[PDB]
């Protein structure tokens, strides 16, 4: 699924990401935009042979099993393909465990380079939330 901006903001809010570990809803929306373009099906290989999955580009190096990332962890206890669903539950719950692990949203390279220290409020402008 490719979400609309406000449609994704509403789903993320419903799922509790809103000010989760202090990150306002617009940070999450901005991260999704720059990670996946709001597309739940997005996949992208990393240089180390891991892959990033879904709307939040969750890495198989640590968080999920894709059957082709040797000596990696699966800390969300899920197949990475779960992260590609039209339903974002698995992605959001996994993201909660990622952001909570001590480095915050900096785990998301697109967030750190494109969203951090910007007016992320603009990502939820106009949305009925
Ligand atoms: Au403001």
């Amino acid at each position: 699924k490719v979400f609309g901006r406000c449609e994704l903001a509403a789903a993320m809010k419903r799922h509790g990401l809103d000010n989760y570990r202090g990150y306002s809803l617009g940070n999450w929306v901005c991260a999704a935009k720059f990670e996946s373009n709001f597309n739940t099906q997005a996949t992208n290989r990393n240089t180390d042979g891991s892959t990033d999955y879904g709307i939040l580009q969750i890495n198989s190096r640590w968080w999920c099993n894709d059957g082709r990332t040797p000596g990696s962890r699966n800390l969300c206890n899920i197949p990475c393909s779960a992260l590609l669903s039209s339903d974002i539950t698995a992605s959001v719950n996994c993201a909660k465990k990622i952001v909570s692990d001590g480095n915050g949203m900096n785990a998301w390279v697109a967030w750190r380079n494109r969203c951090k220290g910007t007016d992320v409020q603009a990502w939820i402008r106009g949305c009925r939330l």
